[PDB]
């Protein structure tokens, strides 16, 4: 029968003290989960296991000299007067990299297509459950190598205060870079993070004081490049007034998601619905953070609507006000939520009692971010996975698909509504 153990855990230092003061955009992330996203390979010949997991060891020591916080540690001071401060110390204490075996244990074991995600998945990933704010004694970056029988998974666990999805997929681009005999990463971090002015850091700050919580499932969704070009079309050709063809592939496609979870779930019409982007600030800033600014740099923009006018007014006028909700996330509005939030500096609860599961949605991660380009020596990888350690939050994560233009969208959802969504025919995804 198959059997998963783990074998060694080792400490990784940079092979080559600073400070970071970080920003609200990080702050908030203190009380809530880590970064879980893998990459599944398939060994088509035999491969050197030890020297292969060696050379992952090693190459990862590398490429942690060019990202120092993934090698240091949190500092939290707290205060008498229930206020707190963090920073990164680049201290050199370590990553930590786990070797792990799944005997027995096959590519598609893990990878049960058009199915749900296998519990197996969720140990594939070290450190579960961890809060942020235990980097003050856990290191920020562990990396989990489980090998298979047919290939490995290479799992990360990620600090959410160091680093965001954009910051995350930099690393292991950087690494697997570092890996196949680049002597620097393509693309190097910008470290020192932003605050509207010089005076504001540390940052003085409090911590602390849903629908099917613990029972939902995770399955993942195809769209292709086809798919969600007619989707694009079909958008843009609904809302014609004032409009030279502005609504995006994303949008529309997202906009179509919501209105078939919300189809596939049958609410009432006159329930009030939150959809919950997250906008980039890098690009939006005046001036802009540099490309490669390595951090947080994300705020919410919530989309509502009733659920009636979701479905009745048509895909166009969905993916219509998401544009336009993106669009309000301006310089202005970014720099004026940052001053208020120094005004009344406590971390965010998790937010409202929901009472179904259309009500609250979070969308997160993106399919910009680099998935297959991953080649550490051995070949581009066969899939993504996260953890799916969140049982919690009824939640859409983004993943570039396979082919080109292609996304792939993972679901957290009830039972009920992930087998609806599947035998949904509107519902555009394919295989
Ligand atoms: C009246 C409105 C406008 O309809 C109201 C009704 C209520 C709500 C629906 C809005 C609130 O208004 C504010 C709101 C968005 C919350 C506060 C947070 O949002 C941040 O709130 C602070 C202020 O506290 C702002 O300064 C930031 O700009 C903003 O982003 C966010 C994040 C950043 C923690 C977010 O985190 C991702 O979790 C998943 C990871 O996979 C990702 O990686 C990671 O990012 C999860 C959702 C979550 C918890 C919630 C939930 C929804 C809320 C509760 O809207």
């Amino acid at each position: 029968m198959s059997s998963l153990r783990l074998v060694s855990s080792s400490t990784i230092q940079a092979a080559n003290s600073q400070l970071i003061d970080l920003t609200v955009w990080d702050l908030i992330g203190l009380e809530r989960e880590s970064i879980q996203q893998g990459l599944l390979y398939h060994h088509p010949n035999q491969v050197d296991t030890p020297n292969q997991i060696q050379h992952l060891k090693h190459s990862l020591s590398s490429t942690l000299s060019f990202f120092p916080p993934f090698a240091g540690r949190l500092v939290i001071t707290e205060y008498e007067d229930n206020t707190a401060t963090c920073f990164i110390a680049c201290n050199n204490a370590g990553a930590l990299f786990v070797h792990a075996v799944a005997e027995n244990t096959t590519i598609s074991d893990i990878l049960q297509p058009n199915k749900y995600v296998p519990p197996i998945v969720n140990s594939l990933f070290s450190l579960n459950g961890v809060k942020n704010r235990e980097g003050t004694i856990q290191p920020l970056l562990v990396v989990q190598v489980t090998e298979l029988v047919d290939g490995i998974f290479i799992g990360l666990t990620v600090n959410h205060v160091v680093a965001d999805g954009k910051s995350f997929w930099l690393f292991v681009n950087s690494w697997a870079e570092i890996s196949r005999g680049f002597q620097k990463p393509s693309k190097l971090p910008t470290l020192e993070r932003w605050f509207l002015n010089d005076t504001d850091h540390p940052i003085r700050f409090s911590f602390s004081m849903k629908f099917q919580s613990g029972q939902l499932t995770t399955r993942f969704f195809h769209f292709t490049r086809e798919n969600i070009a007619h989707l694009k079309s079909k958008a843009n050709g609904e809302v014609t007034g004032n409009t030279e063809r502005r609504i995006s592939s994303l949008q529309a496609l997202l906009a179509h998601v919501w209105r078939s979870v919300v189809r596939c779930e049958r609410i009432d019409p006159q329930e009030v619905l939150y959809y919950i982007l997250l906008i980039d600030a890098r690009t939006r800033l005046i001036p802009p953070l540099e490309d490669d600014y390595f951090g947080n740099a994300a705020d919410a923009g919530v989309v509502i609507m009733k659920a009636g006018e979701l479905l009745e007014g048509g895909l166009g006028n969905v993916a219509w006000n998401m544009n336009k909700v993106i669009s309000l996330n301006s310089d202005e509005k970014i720099k004026n939520r940052y001053k208020s939030w120094l005004r009344t500096p406590q971390l965010p609860s998790m937010g409202m009692h929901t009472t179904f599961a259309s009500q609250l949605l979070i969308i997160a991660n993106s399919p910009r971010f680099n998935v297959y380009g991953n080649d550490f020596g051995w070949g581009k990888p066969l899939a993504v996975r996260s953890s799916a350690e969140n049982k919690r939050d009824c939640k859409i994560v983004l993943f570039a698909g396979a082919e080109e233009g292609s996304i792939d969208i993972e679901v957290c959802l009830p039972y009920e509504i992930l087998e609806a969504l599947g035998n949904d025919a509107e519902f555009l995804d394919n295989h």
